[PDB]
RNA sequence: GAAUCUGGUCAAACUUGGUCAUUUAGAGGAACUAAAAGUCGUAACAAGGUUUCCGUAGGUGAACCUGCGGAAGGAUCAUUA
């Protein structure tokens, strides 16, 4: 499990090993985009940032906790 | 009357530390300019769509905004109508 995907952009599937508000704090400044933590009931926790920066989202997910980079399959869309 | 030699004096330089100045590398940290077809907001110029700006304090992705006290560079020189 623990699958993660990015859909035009929301990130569905996020490990809980670090606090969410600091993730938002680093995200907004390193992307320069509006950031939302939307907690829909019992779906993959929603973190939404504007623009088409999936390469930059890759950079962020590498720089936050990511060390696998193999279960990430971003849908183009 | 030479070498030698006791004392001193001027005293170069050496040995060792201390001192600062001038250059010099130095991981990395931190900017600042030009670069104008990246990025996300649209802060400011009109009542900039919440009036602007200053000092001060806080929080915040940013341009900010909020509090307190100021000013007109205000959008009023004016209610003894
Ligand atoms: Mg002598
Ligand atoms: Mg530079
Ligand atoms: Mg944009
Ligand atoms: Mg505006
Ligand atoms: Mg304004
Ligand atoms: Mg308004
Ligand atoms: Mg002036």
């Amino acid at each position: 499990s623990n699958y993660i995907h990015i859909r035009i952009t929301t990130v569905q599937g996020v490990p809980e090993e670090y606090d969410l508000k600091r993730i938002l704090k680093v995200l907004k400044k390193d992307f320069a985009c509006n950031g939302n933590i939307v907690k829909d009931p019992e779906m993959g926790e929603i973190i939404q940032l504007q623009g088409d920066q999936r390469a930059k989202v890759c950079e962020f997910m590498i720089s936050q906790l990511g060390l696998q980079k193999k279960n990430i399959k971003i849908h183009g869309f």
